[PDB]
């Protein structure tokens, strides 16, 4: 039986719960309150020490970081190699957006400014932030110059994970479709899943909630 | 036929360096010199719009990002799997510890720093960046509680991407070794590997020699 830990604001909770409705995965959820310190229990860290959302307990064992999940997920679970290629050119393609994810979107354009905001009420957020968040954007828009989705032409993981992560940034710089078109489209179309509003629209709203009610300042 | 594009002080490349060096594979080494900005051109654009070393070239192919590529060239070029374990659970332990390095080491602690210090001369860091660090080697030291490597009981290319960020850190964190003694350990049975200083060393050194240069101060 499936286990995820985690909270729907958090975007790689959310990534998890994409790649859980796209395998057609039945899983209980298990809520771990940040905002509550529950993360840092004892009980807790014997499960992840990182003491990160998510992780994913299966038959005892215990996997963290989400895009070690959703491979693993696809890997295991998945009817055919879809989702993650088994091709090794484009895995290499898969792999690496989810490494620009992991570093680029969600640490240095994200978490960057959430960690001093929610902790530290640092609500000044310098031009320069959000200058290297609409970088990222042009990033994604050149992803997408010859290929539909993020790694090619198919769906996979790297767009479930990125989508998470965009659908936050935008709390701080909308995507200006006249300067992204392809990413604007690529949003929509994700947009367009069936599960996309249960498995991440839902915690996205809640967390452009959360930082639209600390009113932020970008400082020139 | 391959060739990696890079230059000795990022700790991306050399993680690069040392999957090449420890499968034994031939590659030519084209330097893109970040700081003379060749990384910005448009025949580098073209093989990689993030702009970015490393970039891994293969019969014309083009790759990049350092734990793509030595996934990639474990896979294609591994005698076996030591490097990058084809057991599912065995990966998920490799794959995590690499994005731990992507997002925690590279980006949260190294870039963190070096960004405004190289872009914008900022040489006065914030204490908490640095406890930010100490941090991160407790994780790295709880990673290690029941294993000498970081993503089990032998060497794998997540040990590669974690020593690289690791050394590149200590020119700002010195790791004290009676908080951190397992990852003190680690890092010498690393630093041990017949092609360590032309792989990891010579670059890390050059990093911690600009990061000297600068008179930083906390
Ligand atoms: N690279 C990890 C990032 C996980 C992460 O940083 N999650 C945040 C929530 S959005 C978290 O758990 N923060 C609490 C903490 O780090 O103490 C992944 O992809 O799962
Ligand atoms: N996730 C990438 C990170 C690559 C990266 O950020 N490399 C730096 C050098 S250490 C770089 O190319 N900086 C130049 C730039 O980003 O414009 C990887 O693992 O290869």
């Amino acid at each position: 039986k499936l286990v995820l830990y985690g909270i729907d604001p958090s975007p790689p909770v959310r990534a998890c719960l994409l790649t859980l409705k796209a395998l057609n995965l039945p899983f209980e959820y298990k809520v771990v309150n940040l905002f509550a310190k529950e993360h840092l229990s004892e009980e807790y860290l014997k499960k992840n020490p990182q003491h990160t959302v998510p992780t994913l307990e299966e038959d005892g064992h215990l996997i963290w970081d989400s895009h070690a999940i959703m491979a693993y997920l696809v890997s295991k679970y998945g009817k055919d190699d879809s989702l993650y290629p088994k091709d090794l050119l484009k895995r290499a393609v898969v792999d690496q957006r989810m490494y620009f994810e992991a570093g680029v979107l969600f640490q240095g354009g994200l978490r960057n400014i959430t960690a001093p905001l929610f902790f530290r009420n640092q609500t000044q957020i310098p031009q320069h932030q959000i200058d290297s968040i609409v970088e990222s954007y042009g990033f994604l828009e050149s992803f997408l110059k010859n290929n539909k989705y993020m790694a090619g032409d198919h769906l996979t993981i790297a767009d479930f994970s990125i989508v998470t992560s965009v659908t936050s940034l935008v709390a701080f710089a909308e995507i200006d479709q006249s300067k992204f078109p392809k990413l604007s489209a690529w949003l929509k179309s994700l947009q367009s899943l069936p599960f996309y509003e249960e498995a991440n629209g839902a915690g996205a709203k809640q967390l452009v909630a959360m930082v639209k009610s600390k009113n932020l300042t970008i400082v020139p």
